[PDB]
Formats: C-alpha cells, sequence, structure tokens
C-alpha cells in the first residue's frame, strides 16, 4: 500500500460504468475500452 505507485499511465482516462466496471477513456479519439492499448 504505502509503497508501490505506477508512475506514468497513458493519455487513457480512468472511469467505472454505472454497472460496476472499471475501463478506460481516450481523449484523442474521444473512446471508451476496459483496457488501454499498447504501441502509443
Amino acid at each position: 500500500g504505502s509503497s508501490g505507485s505506477s508512475g506514468t499511465e497513458e493519455i487513457w482516462v480512468e472511469n467505472k460504468t454505472p454497472d460496476g466496471k472499471v475501463y478506460y477513456y481516450n481523449a484523442r479519439t474521444r473512446e471508451s475500452a476496459w483496457t488501454k492499448p499498447d504501441g502509443v
């Protein structure tokens, strides 16, 4: 807990659907995807 931080994250945003599922929203494409793509 105290230690162990991710650090830098993609340009995506962390959110959670109104059902109870965490997803990621891209500010570049303005899309919604559970996980974030690689090679960005």
